[PDB]
């Protein structure tokens, strides 16, 4: 990859960064200057001679906080996964570093850094130097050329805004690509297991969306351009050998979760009972949102959890009547009752949801599948996923994680059957240590991703 560990030296003239391993005779230095707070590109000969060299996993970017510019650094990482040679890292220790030995900063500036520190502490960020975690495996397959920041998915490139200065240089200087490492917000982990003497690698990744262009804003809902702002993809990955053949198969199965795509014009008042006005806007914005979702994922199966007995929500009924109004035959809507007691009667109901999705056209054979060679390059695309099940951000993360986990189990079985790791109509979950690894993997994910709010009432 172009990207890799970095070293820096800081002195009275500011901070100077370069790649820890310099390939070629041409290596770039990034300098954050104390003189004018500007970011500059320098020649190798201008890297400081004197000083403590500091090693860091990544320069995540810079931010201008009132008067001073600060470097945002991932100091250390831990490996949390490894898949087809690619290593996935979580950021462990970070720092926010200024050029000022001791500056007196005003209140407003100190408050900004507090708010950024709160976010860096509360979030879990992941990256891989050789694999682009902001894209699904199926999108990465379409990109091709392995990198770089230029083909990252901008919805999930969490440090997109922090890299603006570096991106502007990299447009006319491709050496700067080595400093631009896209990071995702949510979760990325793999586990090794064995199923019927086939070694396997199971992975799960959630990437959370970083919102959002436009002259005005609001988290909940969709803008006029069809973006929703709060949006996650959760992706289950598998790598396995075919027993006879010894061909290496790689699978991905993607799901989405996001705000109800109703226009962000919402009466967030105290008194009294609010009902939406869904003028031409809620039809228009929903249509535009679904046009993008269709281009990205194919057919969309929208799962809306009821969980009411005469307790009626404005945004609930609005979603359905809007979906019903557009009558798009590639958009399929389900309002599903998913109640307690939640360790028997709940999960029964999730298998019933899946039966109903199947009746609407969802197939458990609908997943990305490729064969790769002993060097890890693609030999064959056996299948591409052309649908997605979309759950709502507003339903309990507890319930939707259950829906997502169960659906991914149902698809996994077909993946296992397709590479002949299990017999047709067997149950992979009868393998106790494997189901344990699978269950921990998804419980960890829910832990990680719950980091949007602690609620509700």
């Amino acid at each position: 990859s172009m990207t890799g560990p970095i070293v820096y030296v800081q002195n009275a003239d500011g901070i100077f960064f370069k790649l820890a391993e310099g390939k070629g005779t041409n290596d770039a230095v990034i300098h954050l200057a104390n003189q004018d707070q500007g970011v500059r590109v320098l020649g190798a000969e201008e890297f400081p001679v004197q000083g403590e060299v500091v090693k860091i996993a990544s320069l995540m970017g810079f931010i201008k906080l009132k008067l001073n510019r600060y470097a945002i650094i991932a100091n250390t990482v831990e490996e949390t996964g490894r898949f087809n040679g690619h290593v996935f890292y979580r950021v462990l220790q970070h720092s926010i570093v200024s050029t000022k030995f001791n500056s007196r900063i005003d209140s407003e500036e100190a408050e900004y850094i507090k708010l950024l520190e709160l976010h860096l502490k509360n979030s879990t960020f992941y990256f891989s130097y050789t694999y682009d975690l902001t894209n699904s495996l199926q999108r990465n397959e379409k990109v091709g050329p392995a990198a770089s920041w230029k083909t990252a998915d901008e919805r999930f490139f969490w440090n997109h805004y922090l890299t603006e200065d570096l991106r502007n240089f990299a447009h006319q200087d491709p050496r700067i690509d080595s400093f631009i490492q896209p990071v995702i917000y949510g979760y990325a982990k793999t586990v090794d297991a064995v199923l019927n003497a086939t070694p396997i690698v199971l992975g799960l990744i959630t990437r959370r969306s970083i919102f959002r262009a436009g002259t005005r804003y609001f988290r909940r809902g969709v803008d006029k351009d069809g973006n929703v702002g709060n949006f996650n993809e959760t992706e289950q990955i598998l790598l396995a050998e075919n027993p006879e053949s010894e061909k290496i198969h790689v699978f991905s199965f993607l799901q989405t979760r996001g705000s109800v795509p109703i226009y962000w014009a919402e009466i967030n008042n105290l008194k009294y009972k609010p009902n939406l006005v869904l003028g031409e806007n809620s039809l228009d914005a929903t249509k535009k949102h679904f046009d993008q979702q269709k281009e990205l994922y194919g057919d969309n199966y929208l799962v809306n959890l009821v969980n009411q007995k005469g307790h009626e929500l404005p945004v609930k009924e609005g979603y359905e009547s809007v979906v019903h109004a557009l009558n798009d035959p590639k958009i399929h809507y389900v309002y599903f009752d998913f109640h307690h007691e939640c360790r028997k009667m709940q999960w029964h109901r999730v298998k019933l949801l899946i039966d109903h999705l199947e009746k609407l056209g969802l197939s458990n054979e609908d997943f990305f599948h490729k064969v790769i060679d002993s060097n890890g390059n693609t030999v064959e695309i056996v299948n591409e996923q052309h649908s997605v099940v979309r759950t709502n951000c507003m339903d309990c993360l507890d319930r939707t994680n259950v829906v997502q986990s169960v659906l991914a189990q149902w698809v996994l079985q077909k993946e296992f059957e397709s590479a002949d790791v299990v017999a047709t109509g067997s149950t992979w979950e009868d393998n106790a240590p494997l189901l344990t690894s699978y269950q921990n993997l998804w419980a960890d994910n829910a832990d990680a991703v719950s980091v949007a709010y602690s609620g509700t009432g």
